[PDB]
């Protein structure tokens, strides 16, 4: 029927579903998605400018920024102070808090696409925005403040290579502070240049400094006599073995040699932080960062034992110091070679392994070629540092975290370039230049460096932890546990050196985090935070479906039938006055009209409505449904709203106040919902007020219903709690006054109870009532027991209700038995003579209850009295309504309760 | 129409209502007639020996206990060898401790009717029966090694007054094991008599006691000259003076004297262990237990002022005197007066304050009747003891907490008394008197009864938290922070004296503890635990329902139709491998019938299936519903199942199987079922066996049912997941298999993927697959793209679906148009010839990808294959339950997949 052509046509052309495709998912603005277009659901169902690579962006930067001061000047002293084993262990252990940290952050920056700042951005989009900005803020000073230290260090070490010379301009402190200056001015231009500058300039320096480490090597393996007197020997096992163990020549411990050493490992993060830069983040990051941490640790390691196995740790450098005669009975290490470096214990030699700070300088076959490679160290540090620290300040204030901050977010030129960010950094470092005097500061910023490691893995930890499927990580060489002792490894270093800085570092996290709580931005990330609430909300209801049911453990599970939450005030602040931190409540709202438009309607209403009750400060559950009629929905909700055992167990209503100008069909609807309610087993809480329940349509009748709303809104200062408990239900009509007289707007209000009782037997029944809620714990203030019920009421208040029953009445006594029954059929909530004749009783009871509550509960604050319950079948829903209404008509506000009749209270312990 | 008489009588005779009544609420066996019977809500709404007083009971009882052997023996020795006001800190202390617990203790006991036992009822049954056991054996053995103690500090104190004269029988150890034997016997007889007689004794020894004290009151305020040579002077500010302050001898120290005082604080429990003896507790516990902890305290702290201010530190017994007419050179508080009790600093005085342990006697007017004394309140702390650890042990027996000891729980005589608890008392209480020394044993039962109340405190503290309505104590003198306050300070002191005796106690709670909940007796008290369980799941659902939406952490919450939960195992098992730890599952089954029974048959099912479900393991929730049909009840269920965020957004449901031999009507209502799911925006999950999913029926055919029931509950193997992504829904059709992936069941199992693309394209669309499924970070083995789709299916296949479908079809083209109108109409399923034509190409589809899953995918563990979805009103039911037939059979299985089309997965971060 078609050409063989047609049928190997595109998969998917003739239909309107869509195969998957990338552009289904791409939220970039890339041709508005010309294809790039999945049909929805409805449609198909409904009715008819310079990146770099990972070697170059990540591997240089990460090398780079790791080898600082301590590779050239202080490596020979660390090895000095401690022996070849425990230098080492210092190195490993550094190492490996740098290495978890690494494999934490190479987890977090496999699992999406990264935009821009490399710390920064990952642990926002992996923790949550408080976490994000508080880590945000203190690396990025933590960068500037390194700068100024790298910067101050290259002074210092050009100062002293001067200092070697008579060149001097003023003292020491001041020539620093000038070279400092000048530096930090270079280095800033150069950023500010571009990156692409930055790049060669990176790359020059590495192979300078890779130079300098060869010439080293290369030295420390052809000896000359000229060094001899030195500390310098060649390889000779003897100052191998000797300088193995700790000879601590000084007021100095291993911690503080661990303290001194760890800045030399705190710059892992240079790579990450050019995320914003690199051609493809998730495959360059990880791998360069791992590399470079290697290569770092392998070379801090070799060189320390290189050093201490060709070096001695006291050598008093004299030429006419040599020989040392013929024969010795010394056991020195250096005398077994040499009687050069002898008799330093008592007089302070002028250098060795142990006051020597040049020693590598010595050792190296050219002198110049090891500055310049210290030159290049501390410049390529200074450099990364500088970079790093505007790109994460930029990336936190794209945000708006912090909306003081909002300048330091423009970007200029082709590649968003904060220079905004740069001449900050730039004031910043060159403050601390001028100070000039960094060594308080440098705990700080080492205690600032393990924060931002320890809260990565901890975000790795958190992650693992909330199972979210959407963690699905690419790295797949990390562990949670791992990543958990790496960030308690972080905390306890941090506290290891300088404690008072761990706790200063502590406390300004702490800060940050709760004014970035309290402030609460308005962003959403879909952090690991939400997941784990899901997951425990989760676990929560998990375990309390396997707790069985106890009286004494019982509380009310209230669905309240409330339409729109706002719509009724009064209605929903009475049931969570008695719900409130005891108990379930779901707002029940039912939505009428076409099916189309209803699902849309529903859709806002849900989101609208929980944000307005979340805002409100009221801990209710939204729960919308779709039905034809109020009935049905209320239907739906009583069977299957809530979850496991947090299922509504009451039913609350507002009185139906215009029944009598309404739609009988509605009436029949209403006393329906009552007759449903009792056959599911639920408890059922009627709330009447004078004005109505109502306000969303909204004289003096608008004011005085608008303060109806309001009233149950303050303290509800002290005038009474009337309960008129005349039937058992079981005890809620009890439990509901006791609940609200728990709360603080409700303390001064007091319980004083009513019961039915024998004329002849008024102490009797009082003294038995007070018994029996003294045996509850339920306080009260009075009972009075009334025997004048099943009293006739009044003639008046009978022909009014006659008078208002006449229009709904069947009047089968006076009709023909075919037209009345006919009449009954399509009419079933007509009034049957038969009917009121048989509760002639029960009607009179009603209309003798309102009288007395008139005469006595007529100022109280809120009346709680049984609610009737009417024979299904039996009683027209005319009846009832006209029950309801006699009974609780003009009074202040009242309460209508019927329970499950399942006792709710008990005096058993 | 009737009398004056019937108008004035008992109210609620004319009614089947009850009016409240304590009958009502009693639910022991007793007092269960006719007229305490509350009638059930279906009723009315259905179409027609010895007990003691709080004086004796517990006043006397915790006051006898209070006092022991320190109030008339190591008093002086506390107050020499710390000072005055030292001394008075330490009663202090012991008695802020005990108040917090007497305090705590009140609250606990008047929450309803105590029945029996101690501290291990009120424990129990605001706890939880783990706690409840642990703290029962402890104290229950730590009140008989307290027996034991105090019939060890009788025996000493007679040893050591037949010391005082030429008796004796053995060495001094043996002769006090003796006594020790013999006054063990006899209180084990005087307990056994009954309990009249231990309250005639108790008040026996009370008296005597009371008697002693006062003869020391007496006999400070006579002094006699005869005595001041020993330390006793009569009140002297200059004694009060220097004995005020600490002097700490020997190698003592504060806390030293601290856990040697302490034990004299214990005791305060004993009224509230015979609460099974009380005329009423909740009115006795609470005032007798804090006025004794009052008496006790005042007369504690009265008696150690007045001894140290009436006696020196340091005396001797040389009646020489000294001061002898000399002049005053000494500062010494002695020389004030005289020169006795003087120059002894060197060498060790006769006795004193520091080194005499009898000071009390001597000070006293008879000493005859302070030993008298002595023996009364070491006789009474002993009785009490003797008598509290058996109703303790007899409570905790009767819960059948621990088995083994069921034995111990049998009563004897009128009022029940456990005889052989009193025997196990007994032999334990001999056994540590044969040992004799005690003194190591003291911290361990110190820290057994400090742990005892510390629980008590923290189960105060936990019922205050959990805020559960039941609560409501009488005793309104508490607070929740005193509570837990008292509960630390328990632990810390507890820990402060022997710290490894409070380790070892610990230990021993926390295996009893675990031993308990592994246990899991079958019993339910309704315990703060629970409550506290409902409390921390409705604060978690209701932080989880301020949590915004994000794509990453979306969760499939699926509500997997399943009937009966046990029906079908094959289809639960596969949505809990997807759905546990990741996402809510909801099993809902849908009841039919007359409401009668099908509420009580659904009140049935709840707990049955719920408490099937968690003996499983299955982490699902049993959404139970009753609806005419299957279509009304997920319409239920999909529109209000679930609480707050926590809701279904997937509909899992099981294939059709035998829809051919089914009615129409059925088809149409799983179709509808479908089309429902669809338009309440819901994702749709489709299972489909060869063999079915329903096994509660159940040959050769039985027996491959079953295997493929029990199929998906073992390990799967090297096996395969093919997943067949024809169209884009969202991701759904490739999270589920990659959620299966993810549990250890599935690990072996390699996801397969296949798409539709166009010959001679096929590298490029492979390519981009992989592209994109690896920014998603979905595993996979490898990619299969067909484009041989669209082709024609064989001609044998499109003829057996024609005859398949020939059954169904309206034909309307051989019809008068009018007939076949009115059986469209009658029968809306029918299959129209127009739908056909136009759907030719659908139809031809599914029966291809049938050929193509046959050919290719026959081999896979399961396929997942996209989901077809039909145009409302444009397809007819019986169409597309043709489509779903075609397009799985003869497969293994096979889930169906419609996402709800919004994307829930994300390459962004
Ligand atoms: N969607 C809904 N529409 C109307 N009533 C609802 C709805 N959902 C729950 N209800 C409950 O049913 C009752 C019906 O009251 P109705 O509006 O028929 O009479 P009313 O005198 O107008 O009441 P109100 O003063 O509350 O408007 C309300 O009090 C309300 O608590
Ligand atoms: N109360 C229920 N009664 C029947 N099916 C239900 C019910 N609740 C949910 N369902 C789902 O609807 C499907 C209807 O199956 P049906 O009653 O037609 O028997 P079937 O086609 O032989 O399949 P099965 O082997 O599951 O019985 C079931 O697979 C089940 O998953
Ligand atoms: N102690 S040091 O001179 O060898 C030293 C060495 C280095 C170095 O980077 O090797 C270093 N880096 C900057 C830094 C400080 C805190 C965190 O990073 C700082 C210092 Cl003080
Ligand atoms: N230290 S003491 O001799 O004055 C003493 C005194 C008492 C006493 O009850 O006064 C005491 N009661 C028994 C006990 C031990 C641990 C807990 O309770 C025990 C002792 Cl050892
Ligand atoms: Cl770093
Ligand atoms: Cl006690
Ligand atoms: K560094
Ligand atoms: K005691
Ligand atoms: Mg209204
Ligand atoms: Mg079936
Ligand atoms: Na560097
Ligand atoms: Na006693």
């Amino acid at each position: 029927t078609h050409t063989n052509t047609y049928y190997l046509r595109t998969f998917g052309h003739n239909t309107m579903d869509a195969v998957p495709r990338i552009d289904h998912y791409r939220h970039t603005a890339a041709q508005l998605g010309e294809k790039l277009l999945r049909p929805s659901l409805a449609e198909l169902h409904d009715e008819l400018v310079v990146k770099f690579g990972w070697i170059n962006g990540v591997l240089v930067r990460c090398m780079l920024n790791i080898w600082g001061v301590m590779l050239f000047i202080r490596l020979s002293w660390i090895v000095g102070q401690a022996g070849i084993g425990l230098s080492v262990l210092v190195i490993m252990m550094a190492t490996v808090v740098t290495t978890i940290t690494g494999l934490s952050t190479s987890a977090i920056a496999t699992n999406g696409f990264v935009r821009g700042g490399g710390a920064y951005y990952l642990i926002s989009r992996s923790l949550g925005p408080e976490f994000g900005g508080a880590i945000g803020l203190i690396f990025a000073f933590a960068n500037a403040v390194a700068v100024a230290m790298y910067v101050v260090g290259f002074a210092e070490t050009v100062v002293e290579l001067l200092k070697e010379h008579s060149i001097l301009m003023i003292d020491e402190i001041n020539d620093i502070r000038i070279i400092g200056a000048i530096t930090v001015v270079i280095l800033l231009g150069i950023s500010v240049a571009g990156m692409e500058w930055e790049a060669k300039a990176q790359i020059v320096l590495l192979v300078i400094l890779l130079l300098a480490i060869g010439d080293f090597v290369i030295g420390t393996f052809i000896p000359l006599e000229s060094k001899k007197p030195k500390g310098f020997f060649g390889y000779k096992s003897e100052i191998f073995n000797e300088n193995f163990g700790p000879d601590f020549r000084e007021e100095e411990t291993f911690f503080s040699v661990f303290e001194i050493f760890f800045p030399a490992a705190t710059g892992i993060l240079a790579g990450a932080n050019i995320s914003g830069d690199l051609a493809d983040p998730q495959s360059a990051i990880p791998k360069g960062t791992l590399l470079a941490i290697l290569i770092t640790t392998l070379v801090y390691v070799g060189i320390a034992v290189s050093v201490g196995s060709c070096v001695v740790r006291d050598a008093t450098g004299n030429v006419n110091d040599t020989i040392v005669t013929e024969l010795t009975n010394c056991t020195s290490a250096a005398c077994k070679l040499n009687f050069d470096f002898s008799s330093c214990e008592s007089s302070p030699c002028s250098y060795g392994l142990m006051n020597n700070f040049q020693v590598m300088s010595m050792v190296s076959g050219f002198t110049p070629l090891i500055s310049a490679g210290i030159f290049s160290a501390t410049l390529s540090s200074a450099l990364a540092s500088l970079v790093s620290a505007p790109k994460i300040f930029q990336a936190l204030c794209k945000d708006n975290i912090y909306p003081a901050f909002q300048m330091f977010a423009k970007g200029y030129g082709k590649n968003n370039e904060p220079l905004r960010g740069y001449i900050l950094t730039f004031l910043i470092a060159l403050g601390f230049i001028l100070i000039a005097e960094l060594n308080v500061i440098a705990p700080i910023i080492s205690n600032f460096f393990l924060a931002s490691y320890a809260l990565i893995n901890f975000s790795v930890f958190h992650a693992s932890l909330a199972k979210s499927p959407g963690w699905r990580p690419a790295f797949k060489y990390y562990n949670m546990w791992i990543s958990l002792l790496g960030a308690i490894l972080c905390c306890i270093v941090m506290f290891v050196i300088n404690w008072w800085a761990a706790l200063l570092t502590y406390v300004i996290v702490l800060g940050l985090y709760i004014y970035v709580t309290y402030k609460k931005p308005d962003v959403n990330w879909g952090s690991s935070t939400q997941a784990l609430t899901y997951l425990n909300a989760l676990q929560h209801s998990i375990r309390l479906s396997g707790v069985e049911d106890h009286v004494k453990n019982f509380r009310p599970q209230c669905l309240v039938m409330t339409g729109a939450p706002n719509s009724r005030p009064a209605l929903l602040h009475l049931v969570h006055d008695f719900t409130k931190n005891v108990g379930l409540m779901i707002c029940g709202h039912v939505h009428m009209g076409p099916r189309r438009q209803a699902m849309k309607e529903m859709s806002i209403d849900q989101a609208k409505y929980q944000r307005w009750l979340i805002k409100n400060k009221m801990k209710a559950f939204y729960a919308p449904v779709h039905a034809d009629d109020l009935r049905e929905g209320a239907q739906y909700l009583m069977q299957a709203a809530g979850l496991g055992r947090m299922k509504p167990n009451t039913l609350v209503l507002g009185f139906k106040k215009d029944w009598l100008q309404a739609d009988m069909r509605d009436v029949d609807m209403y006393i329906n919902l009552f007759h449903d309610a009792f056959d599911i087993q639920y408890g059922v809480v009627v709330i009447r007020l004078k004005e109505g329940l109502d306000i969303s349509h909204l004289n003096v009748a608008d004011q005085k219903l608008l303060e109806a709303s309001t009233q149950f809104q303050k303290k509800q200062g002290k005038n009474t709690i009337d309960v008129w408990w005349l039937f058992d239900d079981g005890g809620l009509t009890l439990l509901i006054p006791y609940l609200l007289t728990t709360k603080k707007k409700w303390k001064d209000c007091k319980i004083r109870v009513f019961i039915g009782g024998k004329i002849n037997r008024i102490d009797h029944d009082r003294r038995a009532m007070a018994t029996l809620l003294s045996k509850f714990r339920i306080d009260f203030s009075d009972i009075m027991v009334l025997g004048d019920i099943n009293t006739k009421p009044k003639k008046e208040n009978i022909i009014a209700f006659e008078e208002i029953i006449e229009p709904y009445r069947l009047h089968e006594d006076d009709k023909e038995q075919d037209i009345a029954d006919k009449m009954k059929e399509d009419e079933p909530w007509r009034i049957t003579d038969n009917e009121l004749e048989l509760y002639k009783t029960k009607t009179y009871r009603q209309i003798r209850l309102n009288e007395l509550l008139k005469e006595h509960s007529s100022t109280a604050n809120i009346i709680v009295m049984s609610l009737p319950v009417a024979r299904k079948g039996a009683v027209s829903s005319a009846l009832y309504m006209a029950w309801l209404e006699a009974l609780s008509k003009d009074l202040p506000p009242i309460l209508l309760v019927r329970g499950n009749h399942q006792s709710v209270l008990t005096f058993y312990s």
